């Protein structure tokens, strides 16, 4: 699936992640621009501060740190065209503040830093080197170092109630089954396991913020723009790869509306 495929239903920022529509009356950008304020307001950014995006994208978050918290910059991604585009973007800055993209993995990376963002990339699921990646986190931030993770989760067992659903073992594996395989078709952590995962690697959840409602209109809002240009998306790929995202991008959209699938920044303050 091209770059292209995607920038068809995205905002011009390409952010492939849950908006923050802090106004109702907010534009798809916009509301991609509150969400990556909402994470860096939390960090307590001070200017001069060097800060890390894992995952930076194509930029739109390191940009805006330099932008409104006058602060160094340096990301890492594993788009060799996200980078090529941050790059671009980066060359020549005469800005008295430092900005460089990495081509790695965050398990590559070995710099003092200040303070940490992770906005998650949506179909991008693999959390099961949480435990090893705060380990990280703390290696790497200063004594009073902040980190903010965006993600998805997913149900704990002992975490679901009061939904109008059945409570049972079978209901609760059944859904996780949906989840895991389906809607969004990948493995989730839990709110316990992330906040479990770092209070054992030198960190303390501060606070834990749901974009669940968000994230339903932020996907009704991606398939729609997906919808107007189905020419172009049945050219550049097939119409079997848009019809499976249509479909895929509704199951997700009504996953978040029963609550088994959540999306969450989790303040790290450490």
């Amino acid at each position: 699936l091209s770059d292209d495929f995607f920038r068809l239903f995205l905002d011009p920022t390409q952010t492939y992640s849950c908006a923050y529509f802090e106004r109702d009356d907010m534009t798809l950008q916009e509301a991609q621009i509150a969400k990556i304020d909402l994470a860096l307001g939390k960090l307590g950014l001070q200017p001069g501060m060097t800060l890390l995006d894992v995952g930076c994208g194509w930029g739109a978050t390191m940009m805006r740190a330099v932008e409104k918290y006058d602060v160094n910059v340096v990301g890492l991604t594993l788009s060799k065209n996200q980078a090529n585009h941050v790059q671009q973007l980066v060359a020549n800055s005469e800005n008295l503040r430092s900005k460089r993209v990495l081509l790695a993995g965050w398990e590559q990376f070995d710099e003092p830093v200040d303070r940490i963002v992770s906005i998650g990339a949506f179909e991008h699921f693999g959390h099961e080197r949480y435990d090893a990646f705060f380990s990280l986190a703390h290696r790497l931030l200063p004594a009073d170092g902040v980190m903010l993770l965006h993600t998805i989760t997913g149900l704990h067992p002992k975490e679901i109630h009061e939904r109008g659903l059945p409570m049972s073992f079978t209901f609760a594996r059944f859904l996780k089954f949906i989840v895991t395989e389906i809607f969004p078709g990948g493995r989730l952590p839990s709110i316990p396991m992330v906040q479990e995962c770092a209070s054992a690697n030198g960190f303390t959840v501060t606070r834990v913020q749901s974009l669940q409602p968000h994230y339903a209109k932020t996907l009704d809002l991606w398939s729609a723009a997906l919808q107007a240009n189905k020419g172009q998306a049945i050219a550049l790929q097939s119409e079997e790869v848009y019809e499976r995202y249509m479909k895929y991008l509704t199951g997700c959209a009504e996953m978040f509306r029963i609550g088994y699938i959540d999306v969450n920044q989790f303040t790290c303050q450490k």
